[PDB]
């Protein structure tokens, strides 16, 4: 719960 970034993809997510 931390809204972390994904930067393969450019999208947000958690850590789940």
């Amino acid at each position: 719960g931390e809204w972390a970034y994904n930067p393969a993809t450019g999208k947000f997510x958690w850590t789940e």
